């Protein structure tokens, strides 16, 4: 027999579904999600690491001006520099006063940093729902490990079943987005082989090991000190140091729906958004025979206590008459009350307790039992605990749920007004009679 | 400098655009695509091969009888056939001759050819658009290698080229494909772990190399035939066997757009789809100043031969008188008419040649040699053959592009009944002033 239902994608939140199979006594499912894992595909674009600017002694000709060479490396600049004339420790390097002219060159490599400390710019584009669900049945505890992408059936205890597709595609990564040992980012990072000095991505490479390179941070060489060998230059700052301390806030820290981020894989875990239905295939011999079933009649329903307070505060208390000894499926017959209890124990004459959980101001409702309705009402106080650490097992209220008591008030004043209109209309109608019977 | 225009997504076909820098002599470049690839992303869903039915030495007890235990093994099936008076070459198995049983049991599992031989279950998501472009920079054959989704800029002598991104999101590949060797398939392949017998995805695992395996093939076992010790099962052949039969043609031969399909990766290669925007960053030192450049004057066209052919057929002979030997750029005005070269050697009183196509039945357009423009005229034959190999160098024909004598008949067609009304109108207006001249 195969069951399709749909339960909100909030994690933590048991949710009960009722497999009504006529000649079958019913049977209550009780799932709840314990992971959902939205895992986008990626693309990496490059890697951005601290460059290392390479300066090779400079070259000193004591008579004679040098030559520039060009190269090909990431950032090369090179420049000759006349009227130089430097001291080392135990005099002037050079015979020559004047003549002396200096060859200075640099260029930028990836530091070797870059082998464990990078940040990945990586591409998203649609994600892999992959989903944990925990089902009780037959009593007892079946955890289901499936994508939730609507084609993958996982077969439990023989029973099959198929989670998604997600009601909503919507995932907290963007297009675009940078990783960093742990920490994912949604950002526009720059072109690769078009980045900024002084920017995230001034150095760039497709790969850690890659041995192409691209680098902006414009190094312009300077004139030496007189007197002096050190080659001075002028250079952006490291734009990953600059990112490292301009980050910002993590997408664990930023994402809506109270997602959860993690990488390696990047991972967007518990998004409370949209639905997820989920389809069952159950057995027969998973289902027992109605006439098979306990037989529960003579049933009242007393319900001594009730609090809204989102955690199962009420209670009610329910006498039955049962047929034979057995085990029967309890269901409450309305959104606004959720009973805790999936399964209850019937013999004799005799009670059982049932907690439930409601919003509901007055807490009118049927619970089916086995195969038999009994109706419940109850007047709810609220809570005097203004905060809790837990989401409501409750569903929500719409306008027409309002109190007992606040409805009787709106009958009596409804009736009221609508009487004076009736009556007032009637009059009208009988004046305007006689004002036609008289033409 | 930067150049912004726009190419037409076609392989093998050369597009000129002008480069007009004020201040600079014109410069031309010709730009074409050699290779444009769409590679989509993808994600392995499952692996489908060829399956092997495991068959364990039947179980024969003589006198008592065989039982066995439920497995977990893919497609499992026991049976105890009772009854069983087996014989080997030397005479019967057992001394009892009617208490003996059989007990037979299966299982399916992958055949080792499933290493090799094998479909995998990919989705794919989006595409990474790369091309190949060959650009006539600065009169030489420049080879671009970039990605072609607005990112990845690449500098070859200087020059920064940004390709794309695309102006079709179009791929040929739809979300769910099956690869087998160098053939993709557009195939809705059935959900993991409920495949049906007989056909494809019967048998299925997530990698080459796992062990967990889905497999439904109706492995049922029959009773064996009396005297013969055997294993006899209904089984449905390998749904995977089946569909190489079945596989029709690939999407190789069936895409759209003359999309070339190819694996390893998979790749969607020279689509004709929509067009891809260049931005090139030129360098002032490509250009030439106007002073430098050859000043062109005193200039006169005409066409020795025309044939509105797909090939450049057609010829213009434009004489000129040039102040400076030198080089210059030719350009078309018009879309109408292509013109093969893009720059030619000039020098003192002479004349060039070069070569054009167009649709056209009058070609009627303007040259711009060294910044001076020359009208051409001619009357175009049309081609003498209804099919060639290779697609048209020139653009398509518009409405009003339409020849000179044609275009005179219709001006004297349409002038003469025009002429006609005006006259009518004027005379009916006339007699309407006259009219209201009345009283
Ligand atoms: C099926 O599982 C549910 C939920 O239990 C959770 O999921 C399981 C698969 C396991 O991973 C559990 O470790 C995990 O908690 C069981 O219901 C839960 O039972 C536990 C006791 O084992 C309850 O803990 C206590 O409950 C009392 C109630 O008065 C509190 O006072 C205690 O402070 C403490 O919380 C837990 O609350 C309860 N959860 C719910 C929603 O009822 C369920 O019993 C189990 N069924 C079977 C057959 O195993
Ligand atoms: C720049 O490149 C173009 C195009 O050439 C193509 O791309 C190059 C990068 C190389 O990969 C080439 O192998 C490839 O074809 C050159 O124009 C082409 O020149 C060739 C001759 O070298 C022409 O082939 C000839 O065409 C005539 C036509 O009548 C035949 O009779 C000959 O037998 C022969 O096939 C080719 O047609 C022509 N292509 C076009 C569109 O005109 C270009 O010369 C080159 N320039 C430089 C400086 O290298």
């Amino acid at each position: 027999y195969e069951h399709v239902t749909v339960i909100p994608n909030t994690v933590g939140v048991p949710y009960k579904t009722l497999v009504n199979r006529p000649g079958y006594s019913p049977m209550v499912l009780e799932m709840e999600l314990l992971s959902v894992t939205l895992e986008p595909t990626l693309s990496l674009d490059y890697i951005t690491c601290e460059y290392k600017t390479v300066i090779p002694s400079p070259y000193v000709k004591c008579c004679g001006t040098a030559e520039c060479k060009d190269k090909s490396l990431p950032d090369y600049s090179c420049k000759v520099f006349t009227g130089v004339y430097p001291f080392m420790w135990g005099g002037a390097y050079c015979f020559c006063d004047t003549e002396n002219t200096q060859l200075s060159e640099a260029h930028v490599e990836k530091s070797e940093s870059c082998k464990t400390e990078f940040a990945s710019a990586y591409r998203a584009h649609t994600a892999s729902a992959s989903a944990k669900l925990r089902v009780l049945y037959q009593g007892n505890n079946v955890t289901v490990s499936a994508y939730a992408n609507g084609d993958h059936a996982v077969t439990v205890k023989d029973a099959k079943f198929i989670v998604g597709p997600m009601s909503s595609a919507w995932t907290p990564f963007d297009n675009k987005i940078v990783v960093y040992k742990g920490d994912v980012y949604n950002m526009d990072y720059p072109p690769f082989g078009a980045g900024r000095p002084g920017q995230f991505g001034d150095i760039q490479s497709r790969t850690p090991e890659s041995e192409d390179v691209y680098a902006n941070t414009q190094l312009v060489l300077q004139r030496p000190s007189a007197g002096t060998v050190h080659v001075p230059y002028s250079q952006a700052p490291s734009g990953f140091k600059y990112w490292l301390k301009e980050r910002g806030a993590s997408l664990q820290h930023t994402a809506p729906f109270g997602c959860q981020i993690a990488t390696n894989p990047v991972r967007a875990m518990n998004c409370a958004v949209g639905n997820m239905p989920i389809s069952i295939d159950i057995p027969d011999a998973a289902f027992t025979r109605v006439v098979d079933a306990p037989s529960l009649t003579d049933m009242s329903c007393e319900v001594p206590a009730c609090t809204h307070s989102s955690d199962f505060g009420g209670v009610a208390i329910i006498k039955y008459a049962a047929s034979k000894k057995g085990k029967c499926a309890v269901h409450s017959m309305t959104n606004a009350v959720t009973i805790r209890e999936a399964e209850i124990e019937v013999e004799g004459n005799s009670q059982l307790q049932i907690s439930f959980s409601t919003a509901l101001a007055s807490a009118e409702f049927r619970v089916q039992v086995c195969s038999t309705q009994v109706h419940c009402a109850a007047e709810c106080h609220p809570p005097k605990d203004h905060i809790v650490n837990y989401p409501a097992s409750h569903t929500t209220l719409g306008v027409q749920d309002i109190s007992v008591t606040a409805m009787s008030w709106v009958q009596k004043i409804t009736g009221g007004v609508g009487l004076v209109v009736a009556v007032a209309a009637l009059i009208l109608i009988v004046v305007l009679c006689v004002s036609f019977s008289r033409h």
